[PDB]
């Protein structure tokens, strides 16, 4: 039920991803692959969308290339990132290395860094909105997605939102949360990455209460090769003081990114 604007220059192919539904296609004058993004409409949420991934230009966030809008859905055309989401590579793989891991941590924390400098809080960082990009050298970066839950910090925030694995503990208080709970769920990611499984897995009032408690275990045999250097670092990142947790610019400034 496509316009003409966008069916004139693109093939649209297969279902990638499925509130919105994303597509491949081709852009026909050039034969490069792309994305197309289909968001239904209802008789204010994609408005704010739209408006984020406008002004969001960055090597490590999924680009936002234009967009035709027609009564029924919205169609955003978006650069195609081929290697998959972050979610089916860690199923596949089990765990990565602390070089892997690290250089994936590095672009996250360069696309949060970003976004904290625009006041913009992503509130969905998890594996599935991170999409794995292949490079002429074979070496693999990250790429954020996926800008629906994202806002604008204009003092504390108090509504429940994300996957409650990544979830940071002042959301789940309701006290008032901000920029930083994108590193919290920027942590959780990181451990997942170095040994397979989430710090806090519950039993769903079990995972709730060992977030606000925020003890971080490194269980052995899992962690016994893991460096101190990372295990600071997710420390840093898991605390649940939000004053002394590590700002995205402090996740970058670590040995362990560096
Ligand atoms: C070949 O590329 C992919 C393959 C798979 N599948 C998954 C199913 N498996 C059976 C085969 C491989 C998946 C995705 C992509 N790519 C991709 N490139 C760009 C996206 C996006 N997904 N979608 C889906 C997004 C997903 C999360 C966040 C943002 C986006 C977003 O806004 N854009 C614009």
């Amino acid at each position: 039920q496509i316009p003409a604007t966008i069916t004139e220059r693109y093939k649209v192919g297969r279902t990638i991803g499925d509130f919105a539904v994303v597509k491949e296609c081709v852009e026909r004058s050039t034969a490069r692959e792309y994305a197309l993004k289909i968001i239904k409409k209802s008789k204010h949420m994609i408005q704010n969308e739209v408006s984020i991934l406008r002004r969001v230009k960055h090597p490590n966030i999924v680009l936002l290339i234009e967009e035709m809008d027609v009564p029924t859905e919205l169609y955003l055309v978006m650069e195609l990132v081929k290697g998959g989401d972050l979610f089916d590579a860690i199923t596949s793989t089990n765990k990565y290395t602390e070089r892997d891991a690290s250089g994936m941590l590095y672009n996250l924390a360069s696309a949060i860094k970003y976004l904290h400098s625009l006041n913009i809080v992503h509130r969905d960082i998890k594996p599935e909105n991170l999409l794995v990009y292949e490079h002429q050298d074979g070496s693999k970066s990250l790429k954020l997605g996926d800008f629906g839950l994202a806002t604008i910090v204009d003092g504390p925030l108090y509504t429940v939102c994300g996957t409650p694995t990544y979830v940071a503990p002042e959301i789940i208080a309701e006290t008032g949360y901000g920029l930083k709970v994108d590193i919290w769920a920027a942590g959780v990611i990181t451990y997942i990455l170095l040994c397979g499984f989430p710090p806090f897995r519950g039993s769903q009032e079990v995972l709730f209460d060992q977030i606000l408690m925020g003890q971080v275990d490194f269980p052995s045999p899992y962690w016994d090769n893991v460096s101190d250097s990372a295990k600071e670092l997710i420390t840093m990142m898991l605390l649940v003081d939000v004053d002394q947790r590590f700002s995205a610019v402090q996740v970058l400034e670590h040995p362990w990114v560096n």
